């Protein structure tokens, strides 16, 4: 279920991000790099790179626009870290484009494993960051499984 972020929990979240906020598309191109490194099966659902080593794709403006656009979503979740109404329409727009894709739950999760590795975050910065994260989640899924309008 849904579960609001204390004013506190807010905060840290925001300061969690706050180096990758002001590099958002080089953290991007980084993450999304490593993403696909260690988990190939998943370039071929991006029909722009499929086909292609990854190698020569990742210096492109194809994969550069795509990996921003994750992480502006993760940009625009954070700014409405304490507005949960605006947080989940975020979320449920950009659930839209995925609901017919054949992406796997484990998929998602392995790009939410990358980011929070490449993170680094202490204990009490983790606990806000990963409450947000599965507040992202439970939203995403929801809205992958129809049921989207209980947010609106
Ligand atoms: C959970 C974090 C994610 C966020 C915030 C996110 C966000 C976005 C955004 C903003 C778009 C652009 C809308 C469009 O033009 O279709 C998009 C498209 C797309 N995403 Fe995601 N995405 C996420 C995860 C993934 C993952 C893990 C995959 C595949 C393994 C994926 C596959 C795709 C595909 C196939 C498209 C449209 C085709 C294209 O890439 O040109 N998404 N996503």
């Amino acid at each position: 279920a849904f579960v609001g972020l204390s004013d506190s929990e807010e905060k840290l979240v925001r300061d969690a991000w706050a180096p990758i906020h002001g590099d958002l598309q080089g953290t991007a191109n980084t993450v999304f790099y490593n993403y696909l490194k260690k988990y190939p099966s998943n370039q071929d659902k991006f029909e722009t790179l499929k086909g292609h080593p990854l190698d020569e794709v990742k210096d492109t403006a194809n994969f550069k626009l795509i990996a921003g656009r994750i992480f502006t979503i993760f940009d625009n979740c954070v700014k409405n870290v304490g507005n949960d109404k605006g947080f989940q329409k975020v979320i449920a727009d950009m659930s839209g484009p995925h609901v017919a894709r054949p992406i796997t739950h484990g998929s998602y999760n392995d790009l939410r494993g990358v980011i929070y590795d490449s993170m680094h975050l202490d204990s009490t910065h983790g606990a806000a960051w990963n409450k947000m994260m599965d507040n992202f989640f439970y939203v995403f899924y929801e809205c992958l499984d129809g049921r989207c309008s209980q947010f609106s």
